[PDB]
């Protein structure tokens, strides 16, 4: 192919709790990256025979 | 438990006298240091089996 991916990630927080109460929950976020391939570089050069002969 | 305990104490103070007078007489005082635990501190997380699946 001609494309790639790389994944990301949040993070986490901290809370407090007594006797008698439930814990609470969060959510965790993501995103992804990509990238691509457009263009071939080059360099040329041609001769003939002759000349390579002499 | 969930206590802690440490003790407290003072000192002594210098003074003067001269012949025929009492010699003075000081009280020590005391007091005490106590420590509480109370909070706890969590992370928690959850996922649903539908998008583990997957």
């Amino acid at each position: 192919s001609n494309q790639a991916r790389i994944d990301r990630m949040n993070t986490v927080t901290i809370k407090g709790r007594t006797p008698g109460q439930k814990l609470d929950r969060e959510s965790v976020k993501n995103d992804k990256l990509v990238i691509t391939v457009d263009t071939v570089t080059y360099a040329s050069t041609v001769m003939d025979w002759q000349d390579d002969w002499t």
